[PDB]
């Protein structure tokens, strides 16, 4: 089982906190977005473009179940993995860290970024708020620990998690 599984919205810091947390614990980071691109040979945007979200979600659930069984380090899930009921069921029993972020800050963290299909293009603040309203209940449901990241720098987030683990 991973030492920690990180969930939350795009820009909440999964990739960032995951890397820093894994370094701290001296384990590997498995980022499921990365794992998907290495598996398929394709970019996430290109899977979404040609195959669509539903196919991305099926591939993502396969990857996630396997990593939950086989990975003993830190595991960072894609931001929308919790929208899959099978991912949510696979997460039961696991140490799941919900990185919380306000929409205003989340928007600003993701602002330069053009590699997220569900956020790209215009009207980003609206789209982000809509994602947060849909998913917040789902993150809260799978989480065993919640960490507010709005006013915390990444090293402080890591230390907060470290102190609450194990
Ligand atoms: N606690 C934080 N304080 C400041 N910036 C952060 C924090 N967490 C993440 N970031 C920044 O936000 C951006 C998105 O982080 P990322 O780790 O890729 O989020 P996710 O994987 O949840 O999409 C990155 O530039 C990262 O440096
Ligand atoms: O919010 C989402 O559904 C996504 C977030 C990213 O982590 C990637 O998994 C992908 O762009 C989908
Ligand atoms: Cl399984
Ligand atoms: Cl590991
Ligand atoms: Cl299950
Ligand atoms: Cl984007």
């Amino acid at each position: 089982a991973p030492k920690a599984v990180l969930v939350g919205l795009p820009g909440s810091g999964k990739s960032t906190i995951g890397r820093r947390l894994a370094k701290a614990l001296g384990v590997g980071l498995l980022d499921t977005d990365v794992a998907i691109e290495q598996r398929t040979g394709r970019s996430i945007a290109d899977i979404f473009a040609t195959d669509g979200e539903q196919e991305f979600r099926r591939i993502e659930e396969d990857v996630v179940r396997a990593a939950l069984a086989d990975h003993d380090g830190v595991l960072s899930l894609g931001g929308g993995a919790v929208t899959s009921p099978g991912v949510r069921a696979a997460l039961a029993g696991h140490t799941v860290v919900y990185l919380e972020i306000s929409a205003a800050e989340g928007v600003r963290r993701t602002g330069g970024n053009t590699v997220r299909p569900l956020l790209a293009g215009p009207d980003r603040a609206e789209k982000y708020r809509a994602l947060m309203a849909k998913r917040a209940p789902l993150y809260r449901r799978v989480a065993t620990m919640r960490v507010d990241t709005n006013r915390r720098n990444p090293g402080a987030v890591v230390r907060h998690i470290l102190s609450r683990l194990q």
